[PDB]
């Protein structure tokens, strides 16, 4: 899911780590020769964006349509024992929902 | 959400995991040897995860230490006491944090000398 900006507690440790790090970013390019601290977070706000990963294990059989034809209305496994193929796969797919979007990042199969 | 949490079975009803399904063999038809379209047989098996990412909005108000940038010993580093060298800041830091990964980047900052 996804949960636009909302108040933080500044003692969330997550707040405590973003604010030493960016503080860190900070004299990292401070141009003082001083290394300066934070005096007070005056304001301090969180957002979670996320993403599911599917592992999904399939075993897919080889069907009728052609990927020609774009009636892909319905395509029985093959008929015939020399025309039937059978492959296994680990897919893993990427989501992220209201992105709208999918990724095969991984995708290992075995014919037989 | 679950910022980072091992890989759980998820119900093959899922609309996720069904379109996650739908997806992946829509990619596999693509890239198959094969003239023919084909489709799930089955699905033996099938988790999910949460990849969590948070994005951090901080307001600070920065002060200039006692301590230098070329120091070892940073343990100790008071405000300044002394009035000429007492310096301010104001800034506003944005950080993205992939907690599982387990890193944080700048997405971006603004700071007003003051």
């Amino acid at each position: 899911l996804v949960g636009g900006p909302m108040d933080a507690s500044v003692e969330e440790e997550g707040v405590r780590r973003a604010l030493d790090f960016a503080v860190g970013e900070y004299n990292k390019a401070s141009n003082d020769m001083y290394h300066s601290r934070a005096l007070q977070v005056v304001r301090a706000r969180k957002q979670i964006v996320a993403g599911v990963n599917y592992f999904l294990d399939v075993e897919l059989g080889r069907t009728t349509c052609t990927k020609t034809q774009p009636n892909l209305d319905n395509c029985p496994f093959h008929d015939q024992p020399h025309l039937k193929r059978k492959a296994f796969c680990s897919f893993q797919i990427y989501a992220v929902p209201w992105q709208g979007t999918m990724t095969l990042s991984k995708s290992t199969c075995q014919d037989a």
